[PDB]
């Protein structure tokens, strides 16, 4: 299991506009179009990514250049962060996949807002950090993802997403 493989499963893949969970516009492996609720914004965003007149419509060669558009930036993001950095470095691999995970889906800001529980990574301390974690809009938002990514950060493992 990898990184894209991981976030396949828990965005999907749609080669048409849609909306997110939280009703913004996507399309392809969770790619954010627009927050507007246009969706004439929203076909606009996709043809100024693309490069193309797309009428709301991508091929599945688009959607993976962008996730791998988006991932590089997630993991570039983390890295340019005073806050997420030293998280980031002093987790395993399969951690890491985690702490990616979280920044690919709220950005890192948001993700850098979770003080106390990056404390509780960089020490080590996973079951402590777990149910911090826990204790989220995001968690009580998106319970089934959030219990994975979770559950990868306690245990170290890829358990969550081997039954998927």
């Amino acid at each position: 299991m990898n990184i894209f493989e991981m976030l396949r499963i828990d965005e999907g893949l749609r080669l048409k506009i849609y909306k997110d969970t939280e009703g913004y516009y996507t399309i392809g492996i969770g790619h954010l179009l627009t927050k507007s609720p246009s969706l004439n914004a929203a076909k606009s965003e996709l043809d100024k990514a693309i490069g193309r007149n797309c009428n709301g419509v991508i091929t599945k060669d688009e959607a993976e250049k962008l996730f791998n558009q988006d991932v590089d930036a997630a993991v570039r993001g983390i890295l340019r962060n005073a806050k997420l950095k030293p998280v980031y470095d002093s987790l395993d691999a399969v951690r890491r996949c985690a702490l990616i995970n979280m920044v690919f889906q709220m950005g890192e800001t948001g993700v850098a807002g979770f003080t106390n529980s990056l404390r509780m990574l960089q020490q080590g301390r996973w079951d402590e950090a777990a149910v911090n974690l826990a204790k989220s809009r995001w968690y009580n938002q998106t319970p089934n993802r959030a219990k994975r990514v979770i559950t990868t950060f306690r245990t170290g493992t890829w358990d969550a997403y081997k039954n998927l």
